């Protein structure tokens, strides 16, 4: 009986714009009369459940049980407890869901680095990296937009957060968006959206352009002489 | 009896980090045992209703009650009804406020405008404006932060939304942050934050500084008289 | 009751080069004995109000009043009282129309702002705004002129005056001009004029174009 109730990630919270709690049974024979429900503080019980599949190649009952509940309820510590009433165990399988309060809350520092000059000289592609550093919960979401329109998820790839060597509490992550080199030369502005809990507005946007790392000063001095 | 309530705009709920709506009753006699609550169409009212204001000396109430309500439930289209029971009106008075449905949801087109040279040449101050235009509906919230830190609301003021001349459906707004010239000389982010429901992430951030724009300056210092005609 | 006595703002007197007094009749019987006051302190009667409004659908009667009063006489501070002799009230309602005096006059500091780089990069429309700062009181009739010919009122929108955050006495105003990007690229010597009483000539002009907004870039030096 593997009731792995993994809380949805913050990227999943701002991806589908809905908080779906997870209480899924793994490695168990599919049976009937399973009355799953969520019990919280003050005895509230609101639930809608779908995605029930009788047959599985691994002989594991799905019992996905995804319900839409407001984010403020999670922010209030409602301790969402799953109550899977399986036949073998008459007592409901209690699995609580709550945010691990007590962790450090450091806002990320978003830096939109310009593409390398040699790669643009190669005239093949233009990969703009979005270096996100300094976040303790390590729950970061990176999304790219062009002219205010979000791009397809397959154009940009985001690496999983990993601990920072200098700061043990803080974490860092990176993501790259690959476009054509003349697309970069066109003058389009790319915005990197970084979603995190510690941010005052929960998101942060940085804009990159052709004129973000150009040489502000040219100091050419043409000196010509006819003597040794 | 002028019955009216102020619906919680997106700007207010974005500023307060919570969704709360007020029930307001005007031109009624001063009786005790006030029972006002926002009843959802399923028949379940608000949990708590506190912070009721005190009557004006002119025998007119502007009392407002606040409660914690889910934002998804409000903006999904579910209308909220306020029940008003009092000795003056034995029949239960009802109120209704709800955001309009079917209105065009177009993202704002934010273009921050750097200040002109002459305001910098004058030594009094510098004004940085964040031109927000082409957004529907009219409601919008503009916030200014410096280096990721929120600034005081007294420094920046947001203009009231007005329709765009080209398109009647869209609207445009202004927000000016007045800062000293020496602050503009130093490198500061001075981020402009625009909040709107039609945006995907609901927040648009733009940055500006002294090095913003700044076409490349050339310093050609050529020496040619050393040849002296071979 | 209530009467919509709207004093003529500085914009109205600036546009028509004359003062057009307005005292809108509201909340009165449509076809009852009505006597609106249109006399000065001395009692002289102005010319009869023109363009009388028709019968409003509700019980309230509507009427548009106009008058031709001078500039300094209207600035002299005499009282233009609006009172109506009507049978629905035993006593007539008085709402005097007069300029409020004692307000400080501050010279506006207008500074036109070039269009943003992102707007010039996306290239859908070009919005040129004329920022008005440090003007008091809250009155403005800022305009927009194209190559010497003023643009249509519909093209430009003038924002309502609001108190300045740093200076409570002073106010600010906005006036955007939505134009084509190619028009800005070609250069149409757009100009902005702002109307205010505190200026020595009541209006000042600022000129902008594409070459404006571009500093000196080419510091080529010839030395011997
Ligand atoms: C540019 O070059 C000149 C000499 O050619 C030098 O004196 C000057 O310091 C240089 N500019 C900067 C910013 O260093
Ligand atoms: C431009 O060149 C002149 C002549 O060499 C020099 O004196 C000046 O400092 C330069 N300006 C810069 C480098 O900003
Ligand atoms: C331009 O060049 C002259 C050459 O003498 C120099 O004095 C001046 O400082 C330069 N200005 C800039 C902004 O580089």
């Amino acid at each position: 009986i593997r009731v792995f109730a993994i809380p949805p990630s913050f990227a999943s919270i701002f991806l589908t714009k809905s908080t779906k709690l997870t209480c899924l049974v793994t490695d168990l024979t599919t049976y009937d009369s399973v009355t799953i429900s969520w019990t919280r503080q003050n005895g509230e019980a609101v639930k809608t459940h779908t995605n029930i599949s009788e047959s599985h190649p691994n002989a594991t009952f799905s019992a996905v049980g995804e319900a839409s509940i407001c984010e403020d309820d999670w922010n209030s510590g409602e301790r969402f407890t799953c109550t899977v009433t399986h036949t073998d165990l008459p007592s409901p399988l209690k699995q609580t869901i709550s945010r691990p309060k007590g962790v450090a809350l450091h806002r990320p520092d978003v830096y939109l680095l310009p593409p390398a000059r040699e790669q643009l000289n190669l005239r093949e592609s233009a990969t703009i990296t979005c270096l996100v550093t300094g976040f303790s919960p390590a729950d970061v979401f990176v999304q790219w937009m062009q002219r205010g329109q979000p791009l397809s998820p397959e154009k940009y790839v985001t690496s999983a957060p990993m601990p920072e060597p200098q700061a043990p509490g803080r974490y860092f992550a990176h993501s790259i968006l690959t476009v054509s080199e003349e697309e970069w030369n066109t003058g389009e502005t790319y915005t990197c959206v970084v979603a995190h809990e510690a941010l005052p507005n929960r998101v942060t946007e940085r804009t990159v352009d052709k004129s973000t790392g150009k040489p502000t000063l040219y100091n050419v001095s043409l000196v010509m002489s006819d003597t040794a």
